[PDB]
């Protein structure tokens, strides 16, 4: 119901992603760790690489285990494998024995300037390094105690809210709508439908998800697959009338496959979601699919209903709006053939 605790315990700046504060070892030290449900990885600094503010101390930690094993992640950084005890201070009561990547070389990875520390990563072990036996944290953290197996995000244009085991409901208004998770490896979804300024694209909808489509925390912009981006762009520079392609410095609608068969419902985002206060246009091409990063998750509260294996949408009680024109979630539509939108 209300998780105050919770609520307005994520930071960051603009373009580099949303971090919470976490304690590792005991004693517990704490790190800000960026919050990112595109990877799977629990993974912190080691060493005193210059940027950092701070850094996983092993030797001060009694509760730390060694694996003997190590892991590459590119993007890039490497890693010594661990175990030892994690706690979210903002979050539920608890204390989880996770895995741990402590960084000790790393390549474009840590950010001159940044208040972050490291890298929790909430999607499923599929996609985990080196491989899907190393259990991500919010797996451990289900396993081993009573929080419930669901994480809500509100990300506002920096703070936010995530409320891990539950879902706040002062932090949206109106309905929760809910769309499939396809396949639980990344937080994969299925667009089905595209309008730009209330005018479908009329594409068909296997290219809106041509590889596939996620929620993506740890992408900042809404990134669409060259043929839709295309298409896309050409219907935004027609509706206003270098920059486009993401090399220099009208409301946009993704209908999402319904929890029932042939149902749709639309999520609608406002210019004030894609114009990125640096403004920047928060639209890129993508070769992986579409990633719906910072730029849609910043419209809407977000549940990732993992025991349901779903993700709710809702309107954000913090989304920027104005007088004129508000986020919206609305549904039921009508779709038909949408499990066909699915690239395989
Ligand atoms: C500031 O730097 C980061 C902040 C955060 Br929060 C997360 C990361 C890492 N994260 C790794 C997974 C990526 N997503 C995919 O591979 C799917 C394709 C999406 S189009 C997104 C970036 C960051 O990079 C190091």
């Amino acid at each position: 119901g209300s998780f105050v605790e919770m609520v307005d315990n994520l930071r960051g700046k603009s373009g580099q992603g949303y971090y919470v504060e976490m304690t590792v070892g005991s004693p517990p030290q704490t790190l800000n760790i960026l919050v990112d449900t595109g990877s799977s990885n629990f993974a912190v600094g080691a060493a005193p690489h210059p940027f950092l503010h701070r850094y996983y101390q092993r030797q001060l930690s009694s509760t730390y285990r060694d694996l003997r094993k190590g892991v590459y992640v590119p993007y890039k950084w490497e890693g010594e494998l661990g175990t030892d005890l994690v706690s979210i201070p903002h979050g539920p009561n608890v204390t989880v024995r996770a895995n741990i990547a402590a960084i000790t070389e790393s390549d474009k990875f840590f950010i001159n300037g940044s208040n972050w520390e490291g890298i929790l990563g909430l999607a499923y072990a599929e996609i985990a390094r080196p491989d899907d036996s190393l259990e991500p944290f919010f797996d451990s953290l289900v396993k081993q105690t009573h929080v419930p197996n669901l994480f809500s995000l509100q990300l506002c244009g920096v703070g936010g809210s995530m409320i891990i085991g539950g879902i706040d409901h002062s932090l949206y208004t109106g309905s929760l709508w809910y769309t499939p998770i396809r396949r639980e490896w990344y937080y994969e979804v299925i667009i089905v439908r595209v309008e730009i300024n209330g005018q479908d694209l009329k594409m068909d909808c296997k290219e809106y998800n041509y590889d596939k489509s996620i929620v993506d925390s740890g992408t900042t912009n809404l990134r669409l697959p060259k043929k839709v981006f295309e298409a896309a762009v050409k219907s935004i520079k027609a509706a206003s009338s270098g920059f486009w392609l993401g090399e220099q410095l009208p409301v946009i609608s993704l209908y999402l496959m319904g929890e029932v068969t042939n149902q749709s419902f639309r999520i609608t985002i406002l210019p004030q979601q894609y114009l990125r206060p640096v403004y920047k246009f928060a639209i890129s091409q993508s070769s992986t699919g579409t990633c719906m990063g910072a730029v849609i998750m910043e419209g809407f509260y977000v549940v990732f209903d993992r025991a349901r294996k779903r993700i709710g949408f809702a309107v954000s009680a913090c989304h920027v709006h104005d007088e004129f024109r508000t986020a919206a979630v609305e549904g039921p539509f009508v779709t038909l053939d949408m499990e066909d939108c699915g690239y395989n």
